[PDB]
């Protein structure tokens, strides 16, 4: 077939019921995640190929970067709670990987302040149980799929994208193949 289990995607041996339709995992410490966001814009190109108002979810992971990696999962929970993902994603990537100016939870906070989130509002969210619950959702979802690597994408809790078997000589063709595969998987 043109799409083959084991090739463009793997199929979850233990499928995860009641999982989000399109679920991506990333870390601000992961270089390929950096590219998926700023160079390839995977998420928006997947979104443009899927039906209206499909639910796309994106979660940070703890298993890279030690203490600060776990701080970033809580900060991503803040970003989700406030709906400011689009304003902090690039400066967080650049602060961790480009300028290496993010060394502490305070440095993470400066990124939200600079992006226009009020200091009071960031701190209330950071300390909120709504955010603690978002942190728990992120960890649980990663545990449900025994995640050990990013970037990762899962469709309908049953199929995992496998980009390692895709031609990467042309960025635009790669993105299109990634997005068309997700669409194919969502339609199964
Ligand atoms: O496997 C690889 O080498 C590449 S390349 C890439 C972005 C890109 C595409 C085309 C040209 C330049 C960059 N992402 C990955 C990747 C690696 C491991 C897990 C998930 C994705």
């Amino acid at each position: 077939a043109q799409y083959e289990d084991g090739k463009q995607y793997t199929t979850l041996e233990k499928p995860v019921a009641g999982a989000p339709q399109v679920l991506e995992f990333f870390s601000f410490f992961c270089p390929h995640c950096y590219q998926f966001e700023e160079v390839l814009h995977i998420s928006d190109n997947v979104k443009k190929k899927l039906p209206e108002g499909v639910k796309m979810t994106k979660y940070h992971v703890n298993f890279m970067g030690g203490d600060l990696g776990k701080d970033l999962t809580q900060a991503w929970a803040v970003a989700m709670a406030l709906g400011v993902e689009d304003k902090v994603t690039v400066p967080l990537f650049e602060g961790v990987q480009k300028t290496q100016t993010i060394r502490s939870a305070s440095d993470i906070r400066d990124v939200f302040i600079n992006a226009g989130i009020k200091g009071e509002e960031y701190d209330a969210a950071w300390n909120s149980f709504v955010v603690k619950s978002l942190v728990a959702q992120q960890e649980k979802a990663a545990a449900d799929v025994q995640l050990r690597g990013v970037p990762a994408m899962f469709v309908n809790g049953k199929y995992q994208l496998n980009p390692q078997g895709m031609d990467t000589s042309n960025m635009d063709v790669f993105v299109q193949q990634y997005a068309d595969t997700v669409k194919y998987l969502s339609e199964k």
